């Protein structure tokens, strides 16, 4: 699924995001629009050999299992395939533990470098949320 802009933003609030670790939900649209443009099915892999999944872009490495990841774990506990889902469920809930694992948003690249910073408030301006 391609989400609209607002159409993320409110599954994401819904789902407990906004403001999740102190990250407004602007940082969560912005970092789903830098990471996978809103496509639940993106993925993308690694020059380790892992691969992320999803709106959000979740790496193989630590985070979900999908069989061909050598050395990896799956520390939220589900199948990668779980990430490309048209209901967003399983990449939030798995956003929350990486976000908490230590350097918040800092996890993810495209945030860092096209996200912290700017005015994320831009990204759900308009929305009704
Ligand atoms: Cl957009
Ligand atoms: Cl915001
Ligand atoms: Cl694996
Ligand atoms: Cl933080
Ligand atoms: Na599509
Ligand atoms: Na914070
Ligand atoms: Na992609
Ligand atoms: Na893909
Ligand atoms: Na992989
Ligand atoms: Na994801
Ligand atoms: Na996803
Ligand atoms: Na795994």
């Amino acid at each position: 699924k391609v989400f609209g802009r607002c159409e993320l933003a409110a599954a994401m609030k819904r789902h407990g995001l906004d403001n999740y670790r102190g990250y407004s939900l602007g940082n969560w649209v912005c970092a789903a629009k830098f990471e996978s443009n809103f496509n639940t099915q993106a993925t993308n892999r690694n020059t380790d050999g892992s691969t992320d999944y999803g709106i959000l872009q979740i790496n193989s490495r630590w985070w979900c299992n999908d069989g061909r990841t050598p050395g990896s774990r799956n520390l939220c506990n589900i199948p990668c395939s779980a990430l490309l889902s048209s209901d967003i469920t399983a990449s939030v809930n798995c956003a929350k533990k990486i976000v908490s694992d230590g350097n918040g948003m800092n996890a993810w690249v495209a945030w860092r470098n096209r996200c912290k910073g700017t005015d994320v408030q831009a990204w759900i301006r308009g929305c009704r949320l």
